[PDB]
């Protein structure tokens, strides 16, 4: 292995954390579903799927240093908001707890000097800022202020 | 909702059980990876992706009829096989396990007389089954 088993350990945890993610938006897809909010449950069905091409990215990573990936249980997501608004910004700010996760992981790779995860973890929060961004978004357009 | 609450809670467990298959396929696909055994952990990733349109097909039955999903918590997937062959065995007894679930919500909504229910369900057991013996498809393949 050609990173620390502290640094695997984190990307492995992320790897979980972004699973967890697709989980959570699949959740808000039955709550806009079962409220009648066809296109908003749409909209958090492909951003499912992109939360699990951030895990896979992970994935890909952990094996190219020599590590492994361990999968550990998925905690039961809410399945309750109160209104699209309310799904929005629980999404917003699980995304800010994701985006302050990846900043620390980086943190631990530049105090290692791993340079290749450094270089790794940057361009992923390039990534990870945008997909806030897009929650951000939807917030904005609904914005009926 | 024009299924029965036993019959739509059936049908949710059954979809939280394609979801449990899909984590399953992945977690072996982590094992063929560290092993080395990338074509192996391929045929797992895409195994793992053809669950979650299982899962998406109980899915979209349960709102066509009224009902609501409700996602609950997946465990932990065991991570290590011993060999190709000991990982794609425990597939086939984790499908077994499936078909019989399916077979059971079967009997159930055909007692409650849920015709709708029972030609979905007679549909995908046919798809169920093709997945079966795909899984038996590679254990014949290395066999001795
Ligand atoms: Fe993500
Ligand atoms: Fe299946
Ligand atoms: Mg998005
Ligand atoms: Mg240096
Ligand atoms: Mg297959
Ligand atoms: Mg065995
Ligand atoms: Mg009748
Ligand atoms: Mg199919």
């Amino acid at each position: 292995m050609v990173i620390s088993e502290k640094v695997r350990k984190a990307l492995n945890d992320q790897l979980n954390r972004e699973i967890y993610s697709s989980y959570l938006y699949l959740s808000m897809a039955t709550y806009f579903d079962a409220e009648g909010f066809k296109g908003f449950a749409h909209w958090m069905k492909k951003q499912a799927q992109e939360e699990l091409t951030h895990a896979m990215k992970f994935y890909e990573y952990i094996y190219e240093r020599g590590g492994r990936v361990e999968l550990e249980a998925i905690e039961k997501p809410p399945s309750n908001w109160n209104g699209i608004k309310d799904a929005f910004e629980a999404a917003l700010k699980h995304e800010e707890f994701v985006t302050q996760s990846i900043y620390n992981i980086l943190e631990l790779a530049s105090e290692e000097k791993d340079h290749a995860t450094v270089s790794f973890l940057k361009w992923f929060v390039d990534e990870q800022v945008e997909e806030e961004d897009q929650v951000r978004e939807i917030l904005d357009l609904l914005e009926k202020a």
